[PDB]
């Protein structure tokens, strides 16, 4: 039993935008924009729509590059995230009631105050592998279980 949610990454040459998640799950954590997929949209509307939603930014075209399910110990639900990049988008990025916009350079970003599985998984992104992983959290700081690969199809 699974939610299905997105997730998109803006990654330009030398920066990657992420927002400070203002309110709700992982507050005060460095994000990618999404959220979770509603009825009547696919997934890739749905990383679109929350994009614009949380940034103000529209973009050309997406890319899967990855799939993780997230485990949190006494939640029913495993969350499925579809993690996408993209790097034309159109626009400037502007503060939402959920998130504050901000660029970094790809030898700057923010570890130690974004989730714990980022460490694992966002240097595959950058280094242009696609994968797949799983984590499992006993609340929002401690991983007790992972599996990641690298594969083909995502
Ligand atoms: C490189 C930036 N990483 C993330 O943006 C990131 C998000 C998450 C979430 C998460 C929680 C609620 C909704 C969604 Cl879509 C994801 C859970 C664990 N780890 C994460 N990392």
């Amino acid at each position: 039993a699974s939610r299905l949610y997105t997730l998109v990454l803006v990654l330009q040459p030398q920066r990657v935008l992420l927002g400070m998640k203002k309110r709700g799950f992982g507050a005060g954590r460095w994000n990618g924009f999404g959220g979770k997929v509603q009825e009547g949209e696919t997934i890739e509307d749905g990383a679109r729509r929350e994009l614009q939603e949380e940034s103000g930014l529209t973009v050309d075209a997406l890319h899967k590059v990855g799939q993780i399910v997230f485990e949190f110990v006494g939640e029913p639900e495993l969350m499925d995230v579809h993690v996408f990049c993209t790097d034309s988008i159109q626009g400037t990025p502007v503060e939402s009631d959920e998130m504050r916009p901000c660029w970094f350079q790809l030898d700057q970003i923010p570890f130690k105050d974004m989730w714990p599985d980022d460490s694992y998984w966002f240097p595959l992104l950058l280094q242009k592998k696609k994968f797949h992983g799983y984590f499992k959290f006993q609340g929002q700081d401690t991983i007790l279980d992972y599996t990641l690969r690298e594969v083909d199809t995502v």
